[PDB]
């Protein structure tokens, strides 16, 4: 019933979002990996809502949200969060974004610093070029028969071989998210990633930031997160022995790192 | 003549010489000098620095074109000098770069007036230069000297590669002249500020973004000193140059590069 | 024409291009290049280096003026290439400076042929660049390319400040040309050497004096990688420049200074 | 009876030396601080002779040795050790020198590398200028009535206040060494120190070296030892929370650092 609310964006899409935790606590907004839904954070909810009110949403083209055609700009993915915040009459929120969500985070700190408090960037990067590889992934996702190959591509990049070797429920949970993802959502988001190079801009960020990186990350290399930490003035870096979804692989260490940084 | 310098009258009746370089609309970057030098030790860095920032330079209490109160000076007083400069300029907040003694002033400002500091650079500096004994000896010795000659030989000998010194260098002679024109009370007073300083246990409180530059061959402020600072301040970075003590002099490109990239230029 | 290059026929039937610069009586310093480059990446360093050392330079297996065996190359084979160069020159022992891939060759020589190495410099390098997956992908992709254009955009994009690249720089274009002239099998073979490499647990065995140079903004060989090396080798030093990946290119004075002071020049 | 042997040097002095430990073990030679005798090492003897044959000697102008007039050159203090080694038909020895002894060590590694194995430099420095201060100490020691003021000067620089505050036997042991030191020995050695600047030469040393420094050292600053470690290719640095005589203040930590470095 009250599972979801929907935001009509200014350009004609519809974003699904929900709030968890006590209304009076400070707002922490989460933004998702490409190909996932807000349910990728389900396990972090108990620890996080102990201290913050948690805003979650399905990104443009994903999950319970509507699906404009591609390409999406990074700016538009950024405007989406701002419009969510405007809708909730929130002036300022802590922000935690993983991967693509982390790229949205960087954009927000750069173009709407006044809307952000503390900033957490997990398994992400400021530049994933060169760009051709992304046009190839867009052409391939658009022409696929179903998302099966595409999903197996992600999963192979998201988890360690050990978990893939055998069948595990969590792996299939994420497979389902991928299978359910419209190809335009993936292709529009690929285009945003393709067009992004924020490396020369990071040194202009003035928000307290924590960067979480995965040592064995094959999607967004650990070294990309290390560069983010280096270039953002005063940023801290926490590397986990994880692949790409480190909150899934190490929920305790991930939550500990996030909570102590946001003020416990 | 004209407008080379401005002078600030401090609350405790000294006069501090200072000057601004660069376009007024650009963000303010304040530089603080080594003991025994003047604001001209940064002349080489001006062109690159002023491309992006309005640069505030000053001669510390007891030095160069500033007046010379009798020692002892406290660290707190040397920090207040900066705060009063900022007040006079009506600047709420500035970036701060301090080398050596200037770096100690930097750490103090970050501890006691953080709201006045944007980003912090600490070059060839330290949080603790004890044991204190060596400074009392240096105070007594400088006060009793016929002239600043043996004292300059002291500094120059610690500041420069014996290689760089051996070959009569116009740059070395410029630093020799700064020392030779330094009043013994400026030195004595500054040694006392240094003597009383141990910030090590307090660094963990600093919440300004901090870059630490250290010289691998530095005997004044040892590399390990600056490593201890970087290691102690949350989110601090460390750059280590193959320098002795005035790393901006020995490696201006690496030094300016390190500073400018850190400050967002 | 004349005597720009000499060629060594290796034991496994490849040809390695090399040249010596500087006075013959001076101590031997061998340089080993980054993947995707030639010995001309060190041209700027020659004048300062040859003041004190006889400099041996070579194009790695698969690169520049050397011949191009099919991949995979093993690390051990890339190290043996150096040993056979030294043998051909009848040099018992040399200083070694390797940047990136060259640095990995360096660590290997120190582990497997220490008696051939005097002092060791490791610039913008690493002891482990896994996970291995990314290298298989890069091997398959480079083999299938129409030309080396997208591949060069890859390297140049990781190697240089997007600032330095944005402004058409004659130096960048020289590195673009090196990449564009690199045979895909040299790259593919070299990626495999890298892929199979994890020296981390072995570093503690190295007993050559080691200097490690790292770039604070390096995404290829992250600063933490070189810190891990310095931290692991008994008596190793670390110099960190505000560079990306080719720190000799970005800060030649600091880089040459760091090297020369370490090597006793 | 067999307490000491004496070496007639080539320039007409006479050096006292003794050997401890089994004849077949590798030779470790020790060199002393200014103003002390070879008995400053008495406490290190049990642990050291477990592994090495220990050569000790009173430096030129000190202890049981004869006293040429000043000035002494560093080279001559270096030749002295070489002549001791020649006398014992030892080709190569490990060397451990504290303070002035440590300066002799540096000289040996520079001018007679083939005579040295592993090198330990404790509470020492490569340059202690400017020089005037040393001429002032020479003039003052030569004109003193007795060595009482001079001795109290050293002791104040050698120990922490705590040990000086009360009377302790070890402090007086060292006072006696000082009182018994002829003023020409001190003045000749001051001259050697005065004339020394080895900083531009350290990078030419090719012996495995360990540098021991005292954090609270007021004679030879810790930072001087740190520079030594930095400039000597591949040198290790061990800093103890000690003043100037760190083998006296921390005998266990000092011996542990030395033995593990010399190969256990």
């Amino acid at each position: 019933a009250g599972n979801l609310s929907f935001l009509a964006t200014s350009d004609g899409a519809s974003l699904a979002y929900r709030l968890d935790g006590a209304a009076e606590k400070p707002l922490l907004a989460l933004s998702n990996s490409i190909g996932t839904t807000l349910h990728m954070w389900d396990a972090q909810l108990p620890a996080l809502t102990r201290h913050f009110r948690v805003l979650r949403y399905d990104a443009r083209g994903h999950g319970a949200s509507s699906v404009p055609p591609g390409p999406y700009t990074l700016a538009r993915l950024g405007e989406d969060v701002l419009e969510l915040l405007d809708a909730l009459e929130v002036r300022r929120a802590h922000f935690l974004g993983l991967s693509l969500g982390g790229i949205v985070g960087q954009w927000l700190a750069l173009h709407a610093p006044q809307r952000i408090e503390r900033l957490v960037l997990a398994n992400t990067s400021a530049w994933l070029g060169p760009a051709a590889q992304w046009d190839e992934r867009i052409a391939a996702v658009l022409q696929a028969e179903d998302m099966s190959e595409t999903a197996a591509g992600f999963l192979g990049n998201w988890f360690p071989p050990a978990l893939l070797e055998r069948a595990e429920p969590v792996v299939e949970r994420f497979r389902a998210m991928l299978m359910a993802t419209n190809r335009h959502g993936l292709a529009g988001s690929f285009a945003a990633v393709r067009d992004t190079d924020l490396r020369a801009q990071l040194a202009r960020i003035e928000r307290p930031t924590l960067v979480i990186a995965g040592a064995y990350d094959t999607v967004t290399a650990a070294s990309h997160g290390e560069l983010i930490a280096a270039s953002i003035a005063g940023a801290r870096l926490v590397t986990l022995p994880a692949v790409h979804l480190s909150n899934v692989e190490f929920p305790q260490a991930f939550e500990g790192a996030v909570l102590s940084f946001l003020g416990a």
